[PDB]
Order: C-alpha cells, then structure tokens, then sequence
C-alpha cells in the first residue's frame, strides 16, 4: 500500500508497505529516505518531521550532490579551466556546498507497479548554482519491492560540461535505537584498499593504501568493535571510520558489503567503484532521534560513489560529465531475515 | 477557514475562505496564486493542477524574479562589475532566466491571525544561480483578510551585492472566462508616462514618453477597447499592451489602478514606482483555462515593480541590493463591489 502525508513545511512523506509488511518512507525534501521498518523496528536513522532535518541534521538519508564528499579548496578543473565551488567547510566544498540539493523540495511522481513501487524525484540545478556549470536536470528514483529491495537510481543531463557524483546518505542502525552503538554489528566488505585522509580537515592524504590484514580488512565478516578498538593512526584520526574503500570487483551483481546484526542483514550492491563509510563519530553531540540521544558510533553509512579526492588522485576516477551526456548510477540495499 | 491538499507533483494547494465567503488559493510551486473567486466566479486566470502550469504556461500568478522583466543582453553591473545572467530569450534575460523561481517548490508556513491569514513561502537562490550573486534568502508572504484584500509582501537578504526586483504575475479577467476579452473592462491608472520598447525583442527604447491625451491615457477611467483599438505604433508593435507605466504619485496609500467590470472592481496599491501591464496579446495561441480557449486579450496583469530597462534608463531606478541590506516590497489587490457604476456594452 502507499500513503502520502504532509511531512511539514510543505514537504511530503511517501510511505510504501510491501507484500511482506515492510515499510519504507521518503520525503521530497532532499529526495530522501526517512525510515525503514520491520516488525515495528527501524533499521535506519531518521526524524519525525521536515523541521527536524532542517534544524538538527540535514544529511541523514538525503540525496547529496552534485558532488558527494569534500573537494579540496572547492577547486575543480573543467575542460582545463579552474572553477571555484561554494565553500561551506573551511575552504572545502562539502556535499555540494551550502544549501544544496539535500535542502530543496524536489518534485515527484509515484508509479505503482504492483510488486514494485517507484517514486521519481526531479530537480533542476540552474547553471552557476554554487559555482557548478549547468543547467543539470536531475532525477533520483527510489523504489521498493516485494523482495525487500530498496533501490536508488540516478540520472542527470547537463547543458554544459560539468562534474557530477552524487550519493545517498542513509545511516543504518540495526539496533533500532540511536542511543546504541553499531559496534555490535558485523560487517563484510569486498575492498582490499582504502583512501587515507590527510588530517582533521578530512581531505585526502594523496595516496592509496592496502588494508589487507589490518583492522580495516572486512573482506571476512568481523565485528565493528574491532575496527573501533584499533590503534591505526587513520582510525584514531577520525575516531572510527570516515573513509572511501575501494571495491575490488566492480558490477551491480556483486554483493559489495553486508551489515549483519542477529538474524537481520543488509546487503549492498552498486555500480559504483567505491563506498564511503562513516560511523557517526559525533562524540558527545547527542543528536536526538525519536527522542533518543545519539551516541558516538550510533550509525553507519554506505555512500556509494566515485571516491572523493580524484582531484588529487586521478587514479580514483573522473567525475566529469560532458554536455549532452547522460549520467546513470544505481545502488541497492537489500534486506534479509534469517531462519 | 483553511484547507490544504496535494496539487500535483508534490506541490500543495492552500485554500482560504474569509468571513465574507470569498475564497482564494495558492500553491508553493512558484509561490503563486491559483484562484480567486466571488460567488463562484473566477476573478483571475489559473489552471487546475500543477502539471498544467508546467506544461501550458508557468507564469500565471507566479512570483517571478529575481528580476522581473527583460535585461538587455543579460548584462547587469554590480558594484562596478559587469555580470552576465542567464539568457533565456535570445540574448535577453527575461524574468530571471530559465527554470527560475516560478518553477521551484517553495517551503511554506501558514499563520492564522483570525481576520487575516498568511502564507509565507520561502526559498533560497544559491549564489551564482542563473548568474546572480547570492546566496539570496527570499520569502513571499501572501495574505488574505476579512476585508477582501490580498496582499503580497516580499522580503530578501543577500550574502553578496546583487540585483533584485521581483513581481507577481497574476492575470485578471473579470469575465470569469478566458475566452472572453477584457476589452469590456474599465481601467483607471494614475500614470502620465510610459516606457516604449525598441522593437519586437521588446527591450526598452531608451526614452520616456508622455501619454496624456493619447489612447494610453487612463488617468480617467476608460474601456480597455480604446487601447486595443488604437493604431499608435506602440500598440501595434505588441498587439495590445505590454509596457511599464510610470506612476505619477508614489506610495502604498494611493489607489494606483482600478479595474472594473459591472459591479466588481479590483484596486491596486503598491509601494513600487511602476506597473508593467501586459494584456495577454497571445493571438490565437488559445491556451486552455478550465477547458475555455483563451482569447487574445483574454487577461491583464499589473506587475508592480521597478520598471524594466533601468540598465539603459538610469532615471527608472536602481535595483541593486547591497549585501546584508534587507529588501521589502508590498503590493495589494483589493476587491470591491459596486464601487462605481459601470454599465456598458461591447
Ligand atoms: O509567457 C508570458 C510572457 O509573454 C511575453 O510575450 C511577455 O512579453 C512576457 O512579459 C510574458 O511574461
Ligand atoms: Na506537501
């Protein structure tokens, strides 16, 4: 079934309940995922109204871009030309700059296919918006089906050469409670390398490091506490994890990662080359979710996209988008319950 | 009372009924007025869903900006610097460029004051959007009261020195039918001069002309047909009216314009210096409004703002906005009955 309701400030809340009784909800504010629940338990983090997002934290579950992550000095070069983007974190351009697409009301249309329901959100990024050449017509399709597969499909077209590399910012918490650390969760991840950060500014350091046999090797399922109790300078630098992991094998068919807690597991699939993992290293902040004080490590993201830092490490890839070219991306979060 | 419902594509329809039974409605898509009715008659032009606006004509009743009208070659000078804005009408920048504010979903909050209800829509124009320095935090408050006054209040603040001169794009048609020309309406307008357009591109000519005693003089109420039937060059150039009228006496207190049809009048008050009037000179385009094919001259706007062309005619004004300086503009449309005797035949 589908239900639509006012989410606050003119935003809407779209909730889909599949054949299994599983419920997922989104909002046009930032084309984002608001909740995901089973047997009355939430699997991800989210607020209860639009205002909260706006007052507390605008990132959770949002579509971020046009470029996800940090860009050193807000500088990108397009067609051999230097362009300076909005700087919203020191000299860096983080998640597209201030007041980005995650804070806009996107238009949308719901398409019911029976076993699957789709919600297509659309937004036009005007040429010059936050320094980015455009215009960029974008759409993000969130769909949910009877197999408990939540999928995100992106598309974009620009009138001019530009840069484009958005991501989905859902935070998972299989504990179903923000006051509870995800350290008890088990993680498996098909990445043998990672991108170290320079320093507390969180810009990339400049190199690619092999994680094989370190506290960050999750090629074999392991509990998070491990990584969390590590003395790796990199873990110590951010106070948990806040890094791009390079997937070993590319392709939407491969389970790139798996988050498990008890009989509940989330599998991640993407056509992207990297997964940025952030463990809600907020320390004492205590943001409130469902009236629950958030704890350091009370959440974890799987941001699938091209690794940030390509400006300095070209090997990472290239986020350019040429005029007329159609950008496409897909990421899937599949839910499974053991028997 | 207040009612809200989905209007399509994610936009909402906010409907107000005052104590007099008059209803009016708005949508967050372009912080725009959708309808205004009296005794079941539409006083304005509007569509029935959000998709219509996007598919047929996105301007009607919208809030347009950041700069209303045409900027020759999309060129503005901001604090000694030249800036080139999005050019969406040939080399011209018309109504802030492509996919401007009128096309966006604004957030909004409703404030019930009893005899008055306010709908405050908000949006942020990011720095550099369509070439405009920002960011610009904007808000438009549409309000309706028990006295039948519909008021629009604009507010804005920029992080950088920029330009700002927005307007409301409502179209009136007292016939309550798009297929009926407004040439049968009576018009009174407190303006002695107007700004002629150079040619079909519609940029300003460069001069200010005195229209007293011409077919464009409405200081004393006259039927619109007088204008429509005129062969004055300017009328012929645009096939009707599509010009800025320089108000003679400024001030929010003065009735600058009055549009009448029989027993109904719409009075216009504003704190702006000019009123740009466009009479839906669409020829046989025939856009469908409520299943009625719109006729040439099947509507009229009163866009209150600083006149367009100040780039070329400095005398018109200064639409610049200094960083940190707060912009405000107020326009009011008031509805009356039997204000005067208007008994004609066309
Ligand atoms: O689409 C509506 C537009 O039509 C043009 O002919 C007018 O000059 C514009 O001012 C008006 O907003
Ligand atoms: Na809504």
């Amino acid at each position: 079934s589908i239900k639509i309701r006012d989410f606050g400030l003119g935003s809407d809340l779209i909730s889909l309940t599949n054949k299994a009784g599983v419920t997922i909800s989104f909002t046009n504010l930032g084309a984002r995922i608001v909740d995901w629940q089973k047997d009355g338990k939430h699997l991800i983090l989210g607020f209860d109204s639009a205002k909260e997002y706006l007052e507390k934290d605008a990132y959770p579950g949002a579509t971020v871009g046009p470029t996800a992550g940090r860009i050193k000095d807000g500088l990108v070069k397009i067609s051999g030309k230097d362009y300076i983007l909005n700087q919203n974190e020191g000299p860096q351009t983080l998640h597209g700059g201030e007041e980005s697409i995650h804070t806009k009301l996107w238009t949308y249309e719901v398409t019911d296919l029976g076993a699957e329901v789709q919600v297509k959100f659309s937004l036009v990024s005007n040429d010059g918006t936050n320094g980015y050449p455009g215009k960029i017509e974008m759409s993000v399709t969130h769909s949910f089906d009877d197999d408990n597969k939540w999928k995100i499909h992106y598309e974009a077209i620009s009138d001019k050469d530009t840069v484009f590399n958005p991501t989905g910012h859902v935070y998972f918490n299989l504990n179903g409670d923000a006051s509870e650390s995800v350290e008890n969760h088990g993680l498996r991840l098909a990445a043998s390398r990672f991108v170290p950060l320079k320093d507390q500014t969180e810009i990339v350091r400049g190199d690619i490091v092999d994680i094989k046999n370190t506290d960050l090797d999750f090629r074999q399922e392991k509990q998070l506490s491990n990584a969390f109790n590590s003395n790796m300078e990199q873990v110590q630098l951010v106070k948990g994890i806040n890094h791009p992991f390079l997937l070993d094998q590319l392709g939407l068919d491969k389970e790139q990662a798996r988050l498990t807690l008890d009989d509940t597991s989330i599998s991640v699939f993407t056509d992207q080359p990297s997964i940025v993992i952030f463990t809600a290293n907020f320390g004492d902040l205590g943001t409130l979710y469902h009236e629950k004080k958030q704890v350091h490590h009370g959440g974890i993201t799987f941001e699938c996209q091209v690794s940030p830092g390509s400006e300095q490490i070209p090997e990472l890839g290239d986020i350019s988008l040429k005029a007329g070219e159609k950008y496409q991306a897909t990421t899937i979060y599949s839910l499974h319950t053991k028997l």
